[PDB]
């Protein structure tokens, strides 16, 4: 158990130096990650340093949000990959939208161990 | 001309300080900023100080965005004011929303002179 929340974190929702943020990157990070096992609909990748997303649990750059979330408050860039065909097995075919927006986590001990998708379901 | 485009973002965009941000708050002080002539369907207050709205303008704060917009690096917090009744003649019944977000504006001569709202049609 201990710890290996936050690393579960940055797996699914970590991509540090990402080249075009385009439906080709999107297919290959989600089946490089591990996402394609079923196909998970919708993930997003925060962009940038790790330090940065780590302080969104000290009021530095985080602010309380809603029940047990917080949100931070500077921008990140970040890549969502929705599932555009309508099954959950292989093939998974995602289509990607770039964006830069703040990010709303859930902190433990000080670590990020869970990403709000919902903000990211853009109509 | 000279300038009045930016004093007409403040009127419509800006509430430095405001109290509870609920329904009754939207109702006067759309209002209050003539936004009831008819009524408009949807409209955001930005809060806080105008040195830091006016700086999206400037790579201090701002990031180029689309086509001729900026996007602030900067959270706000924000109210957005919703139409909630179906007719654009007053009695204008506002629905409000408090947030947290970054902001996408125009800029004209380094001044804030247009506020996007379409990030604020949340579904």
């Amino acid at each position: 158990q201990d710890n290996s929340r936050y690393t579960h974190f940055l797996t699914q929702h970590y991509d540090a130096k990402p080249q075009g943020r385009d439906d080709r990157y999107c297919e290959s990070i989600m089946r490089r990650r591990g996402l394609t096992s079923p196909c998970k609909d919708i993930n997003t990748f925060i962009h940038g340093n790790k330090r940065s997303i780590k302080a969104i649990c000290e009021n530095k750059n985080g602010n309380p949000h809603r029940e047990n979330l917080r949100i931070s408050k500077s921008s990140f860039q970040v890549t969502t990959c929705k599932l555009h065909g309508g099954s959950p097995w292989p093939p998974c075919q995602y289509r990607a939208t770039a964006g830069f927006r703040n990010v709303v986590v859930a902190c433990e001990n000080g670590l990020p161990v869970h990403l709000d998708q919902s903000i990211f379901r853009r109509p």
